[PDB]
């Protein structure tokens, strides 16, 4: 057979060029790595714009003679080459696809020097440089490896495919692709159970299939589609799943019932690491969509992600929008023939995913341009009559060759400019925007972001606007049936270049922040899931006498799955129902305590003094949910949350850890300005400031875990608090 | 020849009550000094409720015989007591006010122990405390002590009367206060001249005085009467100045020369150390008022304050309004009583000082009371006929016992609550707050504060909208001429109770942070300085792009004392003045700079980069100001700016020390969260942690001089900074 095989351990790096040949002296490594780690906020930028050197050795094997050996490179950004003993193998320019490198006719016996190049710069004949960006792109080896040893005649790709997927006799069929011709052959199967197989050189086929049940946002069913060639004995899988996903303009439709998209934009990077985070930190990433925020779908912005991300996303049902990479900016006719080899290293990777439904073939935002556009339109029209074509955009009037006019809405707020007239409006009616009364298939890519910038720490009353502002939008779309669905900017806070930001090199645009750790607006979306799905009621304050202007607490908004919320405190009393009168659209409206259900005499015309508090939800009358407000927040518990406190001894693994200020009944400490100085023990490396600094009351921080089995042990101190401690088991 | 010795050393201080007897073993500390010792925020605020004790190792004199010896409290909170060798010599109660402890008979031969029982509780009969409070009384013998040996006659006071402020020759009226009728000499002089003498029985005169100055905001001329007795030899002095403060409905008048009042509240509140910091510290508050804000008066909020800050603003020209201590609440019989006793208390002690103005003799913000007020009203008007009086409210058709009608326009913004039809208003008719058909002294005392909080790390939009309403008040103020001028709640945030502020036992209501450092808006104060003075231009953003909703810097606020402003960036270049229109009554009104001056369009140039500024400022065609931004601002210089060099070798002094993490081109990084590892050696401790929180960009520290002389060797450093050292000598 074949053996396909991790190899990310013992890399050599080296900040430069180097003489490929000579056995290259530098730091030592594991991958993905990241040349240069940054600070959180205001740096170069530039720093990693310059060469790097990595390298590896191999020794031969007795047992490859004849056989081929490939390095399978998921991921390199970017302008990358590949050496041999000295010679020059593969130079793949995109950082973002990835690319073979054939080591055997240059491989000779004892061990054998394979060198490659990273230039990480911003060289303008690859995309998507060439002009601005508002995202960083980093640079490193930042994806997998691995050390596959191949038959001669062997098997490349293929696309699994599904005719009549509705079918109660469902019907599956498969384009292999080889070196040679001889007999192909194979085998559906769930889990170990055998369902069906055939044989054949060319489209191998199984139809009639009476017992399988279809991929879907509830019940991803997954099949596998196991491929041997008899004449060599090579075998290769691929997972798939049997689902319709029709863009018809009256809605989008899944396996036939039709569906409202809510979502959130994502981008792969992270704070001081950049893209080098691997299959866990990317699997978690898609588990908070799907699950924390409650979307049933995500696009990645502004490029294709992970496998790993993509596989996640197949396994949790969560929907996808996939995009080549770009941000705003075309290059001359050589950049479009790169743009255009893009589109087809993506497609070709990802044409098996059940969660990807739409392709992104336009570069993002950038003007119309027929004869480049028209080109990536036809590409992927062959490459895949399966998906439906999509492009982003933010003009109006615009030249649709796509079959969803896939737009970016930001008209929410432009009241706010001195020369307005158009009173404060959430989103247009399509054919403003689409220039053809004409119905078409019609979604709304990003809202938001930059129109209503809000920071961790920014003020009760600016973070109630805030939330609010997603509330108008999503309530926009659930209400138009020609809007598909919604998409908002977006779902973390990312580095950007200079050019954007606060000019701290942050865009401030999540509902989480950059840990992931969420912004009171991500109970919005996390809030419109059902009951049955997880129990829900924050409200959007910190209980504060004098943070808002006057003060009190209210207006207040709950945000919620319940039909009512109880407001109790300084003896007063109150049920309140979820504000349709002003949320009709929305699968969950939020409760809104208002003068409509108390009045400031009631509290006691500002009878000085602060009380404590109580707040409860409810579900046909059942007490289901209750938050408690201290009057006077004392420092108390400082929490440390792993996502796990188990682990295998995977060196892959970056582990998020959350670390929190809570006051006496838990509620987190919203202004506490410090650092929280920590401390990390056996196998991980801590990854960043060995001193964290709080902003909302909170910080997280990721650790590259080393790969030998210990257990993990965390201490986090400030002296304002009793001394906290934890520990994770690795293997 | 009086001994006046001055002894905060050798103190010793512990937790809960000894008997006043014998020995305490308790740290060696010295005064002023502070109990519990406070984090910046997050904590207890009962922390101080307990009992604690002083007690102190003094010796006998050969030198003492016949001759009084006594302790003078310069002020200590609070239920304080003395006693000399286990015997009770003096209670008081009240924690702002001076207090004598005659030991004379309580005296042996060898070493006598003096006692001291203080308890920093609420006491609920002990004006001010009773139910709530927005700022922390703290506890410790926060202000000086002084040692006296007397001749048995002596000055205990004195008062100066000048009648003729204002004639070309004036007199000086002397009513000293003595333990014995009997002779008294008095020489005025000029600091070192004569200028007249008088022996008297009874009540000294000094008639005839040419050539002598007024004492204005201007110009302070201070002199200095000189009391001997020739019976005793005792001697005191006595300093004073040469004013005319008269109001009127018409208007405030100095000197006769009419004048519209500007200023801001003042705390005795520092960070860390609450009330106790050195005579040097108390003068710099006032200093950072007269000069920085030029600000006319200052409100010594809510309670009586250091003398080595009122002689300060006799020295500095910068009038005063001071009033007893007291916040809303009224007591029995008891404390009201304890107030009336406190008023007298506090006139007594500051019959003298030219820079206050004004007598508040309401407890702050009460309700009215027929029988308490007309008590503390006619009682200080017996005390002292000389100036006028005032009680601050904020009521309206109140019982007006008083010279002044005090006022607390918070009208803005009333109408942001939903159950209001009134439009905006900066400040109420005078007619209508009065209820008073007849026009009457009005006088703005605060306004603003929990009306709008602002942090200092908070973002541009709220900043301009903190900013904006500040200069509508002080347009309003100066516009309306039944309005004698106005003063803004407040110069600082301020540490506080847990019913009040963001939680965090912060009121972020400061023009400036809590280290008297500036934020936006203290240059709305600033910039009202004529230019002849000093010349001030502050623009108001950070110059970062995605920071404010949409994005750019416009519309922008210029703060100014200039004819013109010159804005310039990527190659749009204008000329704008004050905004006169928006502003029509202030002296300095702000320039604006909007849409009026820049067009939509004209804004198409700049592209998707973000761009390099430079705004001049000019002055009769020569240019002034120049402020230059940069788009990406990187860490440069971590700054480290003391308010001295070179110093005095002395205990008592509390040295300001402000930190800075600044970009290449000057400005300061206003979202850059880190704290500052910070290191002191040299002669002086360091009041707060080894890690300094740079919230807003900045962040201050106090250090105390131990008395020794030399070299403070002071060291900031960061790892995105380089390390910085700063000194400062001491001799
Ligand atoms: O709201 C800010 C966003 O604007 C979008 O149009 C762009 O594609 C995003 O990366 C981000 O710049
Ligand atoms: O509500 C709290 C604040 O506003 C004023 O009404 C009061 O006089 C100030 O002392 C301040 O404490
Ligand atoms: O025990 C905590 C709670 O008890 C009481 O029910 C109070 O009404 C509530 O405000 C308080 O927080
Ligand atoms: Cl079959
Ligand atoms: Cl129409
Ligand atoms: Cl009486
Ligand atoms: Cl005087």
């Amino acid at each position: 057979m074949r053996v396909t095989q991790k190899l990310n351990h013992g890399w050599i790096f080296a900040e430069g060029a180097a003489d490929p040949a000579t056995p290259l002296a530098g730091e030592t490594v594991t991958l993905p790595h990241n040349a240069v780690d940054l600070p959180l906020s205001y740096f170069d930028e530039t720093s990693y714009q310059r060469a790097f050197t990595y390298q590896r050795v191999i020794a031969w094997d007795d047992a490859w003679q004849g056989r081929r050996v490939q390095l399978r490179f998921d991921g390199a950004m970017a302008d990358n080459v590949v050496w041999v003993n000295g010679v020059q193998v593969v130079a793949h320019p995109d950082g973002y696809t990835p690319f073979v490198a054939d080591l055997t006719d240059h491989l000779r016996p004892g061990d054998n020097l394979v060198t490659v190049r990273i230039d990480g710069s911003e060289n303008p004949a690859i995309p998507p440089f060439g002009a601005q960006i508002d995202y960083l792109t980093y640079a490193g080896i930042y994806r997998d490896v691995w050390l596959m040893v191949l038959p001669e005649r062997h098997l490349t790709n293929a696309r699994i495919l599904t005719p009549d997927a509705l079918s109660d006799a469902k019907t599956v069929v498969i384009r292999p692709e080889v070196t040679a011709p001889g007999p192909v052959r194979a085998r559906l199967l769930d889990g170990d159970r055998e369902i069906a197989a055939t044989e054949g050189e060319g489209e191998l086929t199984l139809a009639g299939l009476t017992g399988l049940s279809l991929w879907s946002t509830d019940n991803p069913q997954l099949y596998t589609v196991e491929l041997t060639l008899p004449d060599s004995g090579d075998v290769t899988t691929h997972r798939f799943g049997f689902r319709t996903a029709e863009w018809t303009p009256q809605g989008f439709l899944l396996n036939g019932q039709p569906m409202k998209l809510r979502g959130l934009n994502r981008h792969q990077s992270w704070a001081h690491q950049g893209y080098a985070a691997g299959r866990h930190a990317q699997e978690r990433d898609a588990e908070i969509v799907r699950h924390d925020l409650c979307c049933n779908m995500v696009r990645t912005s502004h490029y294709p992600q992970s496998t790993w991300f993509l596989d996640r996303c197949d396994e949790i049902g969560l929907l996808v929008f996939e995009e080549i990479p770009g941000w705003q900016h075309i290059g001359d006719q050589a950049w479009q023939d790169r743009s255009v080899d893009n589109v087809r290293a993506m497609i070709t990777r990802d044409w098996n995913h059940p969660s990807i439904v739409i392709w992104g073939v336009r570069i993002n935002e950038s003007p119309d341009n027929h004869d480049f556009y028209v080109r990536t339109n036809a590409l992927a029209r062959e490459l895949d009559p399966t998906r439906a074509i999509g492009g982003v955009r933010c003009i109006t009037d615009s030249e649709m060759l796509e079959d969803v006019y896939t737009m970016n809405d930001f008209i929410l707020d432009e009241s706010e400019l001195p020369l307005i007239n158009r009173p404060r409006t959430a989103l247009r009616p399509t054919e403003e925007v689409t220039g053809i009364k004409k119905p078409v298939p019609y979604l709304v890519t990003e809202y938001n972001g930059h129109m209503f910038p809000t920071k961790a720490q920014d003020p009760e009353l600016r973070q109630m606007e805030h939330v609010i502002r997603h509330l108008e939008v999503l309530n926009a779309a659930h209400g138009d049936p020609a809007i598909s669905g919604c998409i908002g900017w977006c779902m973390f806070d990312y580095n950007t270049h200079k050019d954007f930001g606060a000019g701290d090199r942050i865009c401030h645009h999540g509902v989480m922040d950059i840990w992931r750790e969420p912004k009171f607006a991500a109970h919005a979306y996390g809030s419109q899931k059902p009951p049955s799905e997880g129990i829900v009621m924050e409200p959007v304050t910190f209980w504060a006498r004098g943070e808002r202007n006057i003060g009190g607490v209210l207006p207040l908004i709950v945000l919620t799955n319940c039909d009512e919320v109880e407001f109790e405190c300084a003896g007063v009393t109150r049920r309140v129902g979820p504000d349709r009168e002003r949320f009709p659209h929305l699968p969950r409206p939020p409760v809104i305590i208002d003068h409509r259900h108390i009045s400031a005499e009631e509290l006691g015309q500002w009878g000085m003094s602060w009380h404590p508090g109580r707040i409860t939800g409810w579900l046909n009358g059942e007490q289901v949910a209750l938050r408690e407000y201290v009057a006077d927040p004392l420092p108390t518990t400082l929490q440390i949350a792993p996502d796990r406190d188990t682990l295998p001894a995977d060196g892959d693994i970056d582990l998020r850890v959350m670390l929190r200020a809570l006051d006496q009944v838990g509620n987190r400490l919203p202004f506490l300005d410090a650092g929280i100085a920590v401390t990390v023990d056996g196998p991980a490396r801590l990854i960043g400031p060995d001193l964290r600094m709080l902003q909302g009351g909170t910080t997280g921080m990721l650790l590259r875990l080393t790969g030998d089995a210990g257990t993990i042990r965390i201490t986090a101190r400030h002296p304002q608090f009793p001394e906290a401690v934890a520990t994770v088991t690795v293997g």
